[PDB]
């Protein structure tokens, strides 16, 4: 009648309900399928997660689940469901099911020109999730192509909430050069410098990396290591103005800024000759170096660029801030567990 189906080595114990698996792919969070839906009659993204045996897996397990049962919103992949053991002693896996999606903007463009309208659309479509994110408090913090999900008919959603924080700006400032986990072609230029990513700005940056991507089919700081990120930046923006440099006011950061030579801005129309002018404008607004004059999201939106979509009636917000009950560092690889069980509970037949 029914037993275990398997993939590429792995159990999927994800049965009864979802049958008929196909191989998606596979990373550091683990496996991913499509499957039937033997209750909604449609195939689902299965993801099964085994992260118990070390902590940060745990983190991102349980941001990812208790950020994204919070949020509901068309431009933000949701969880349908989530299928685990009925005891904490017999669960080793987590099964995440969430709407299947056709591919993700990293693979569509590494094969395929986007149009303006497409450009356009895709942008939009990134700020309108980004706008109930920074509503609810939240900072994505880890926002790329590969996390950008595309359906046959170029509806988006964000995906991957594991590095997500609640925005603390009070607490931004570091030294130079603290190591930072999020991917490195979208850190803005301050990371490196004087901030943790703990502000609404580290987003921005990242949707402005996307949009010159969006562009180009080419990302626009490929930097290959720490620093060398940051000097891909200023080969582009150029030196900071005096204004931006007094702004950092750690010595070691602002004097290795100081101790370069001087670099004009390369115009963003000879970057991308053959971009709308107004989506430039928006571009320039986005990667701009210092943080507090970075445009914001809603701000963002009513650009003239997106002013075809523009309706601040139709990019609603979150119903309120998130806030975790407990500091998910310095707890344990078992305490995480336990809080996973507890955000798990809901799916349960019960
Ligand atoms: C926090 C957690 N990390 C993740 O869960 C990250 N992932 C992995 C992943 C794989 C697939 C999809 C996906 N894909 C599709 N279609 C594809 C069809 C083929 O072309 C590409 C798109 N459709 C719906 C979806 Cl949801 C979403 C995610 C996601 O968000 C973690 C990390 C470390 C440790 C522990 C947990």
């Amino acid at each position: 009648g029914a037993g275990p189906e398997m993939v590429r080595g792995q159990v999927f114990d994800v049965g009864p309900r979802y049958t008929n698996l196909s191989y998606i792919g596979e990373g550091a969070y683990g496996m991913v399928c499509s499957a039937y839906d033997n209750v909604n009659k449609v195939r689902v993204a299965i993801k099964k997660i085994s992260p118990f045996e070390h902590q940060t897996y745990c983190q991102r397990t349980l941001r990812e689940i208790k950020i994204l049962l919070r949020f509901r919103h068309e431009n933000i992949i949701g969880i349908n469901d989530i299928i685990r053991a009925p005891t904490i002693e017999q669960m080793k896996d987590v099964y995440i099911v969430q709407d299947l999606m056709e591919t993700d903007l990293y693979k569509l463009l590494k094969t395929q020109h986007l149009s303006n309208d497409h450009i356009c659309y895709f942008l939009y479509q990134i700020l309108r999730g980004l706008k109930y994110i920074h509503s609810a408090n939240v900072l994505h913090r880890d926002l790329k192509p590969s996390n950008l999900l595309l359906n046959t008919t170029c509806d988006l959603k964000i995906c991957d909430f594991g590095l997500a924080r609640v925005a603390d700006p009070d607490h931004d400032h570091t030294g130079f050069l603290t190591e930072y986990v999020a991917t490195r072609w979208y850190r803005a230029p301050e990371i490196m410098l004087n901030s943790k990513g703990y502000t609404k700005s580290i987003d921005i940056w990242s949707v402005g990396c996307i949009l010159a991507e969006m562009l180009s089919n080419r990302p626009i700081f490929p930097g290959k290591h720490y620093l060398d990120q940051l000097n891909h930046i200023l080969g582009i923006l150029g030196s900071p103005s005096q204004e931006d440099l007094n702004c950092i006011i750690n010595l070691k950061a602002r004097n290795y800024l100081l101790s370069l030579p001087h670099k004009n801005k390369v115009p963003w129309n000879r970057l991308f000759p053959n971009a709308d002018s107004k989506a430039l404008d928006l571009l320039d607004k986005m990667l701009t170096f210092n943080p507090h004059k970075r445009i914001e999201v809603e701000q963002a939106l009513a650009h003239p660029y997106l002013e075809q979509y523009y309706d601040p009636s139709d990019e609603p917000i979150a119903e309120a801030p998130f806030k975790f009950d407990m500091e998910l560092d310095d707890l344990p690889k078992e305490k995480l567990k336990e809080l996973i069980f507890e955000e798990t509970a809901r799916f349960q037949p019960g």
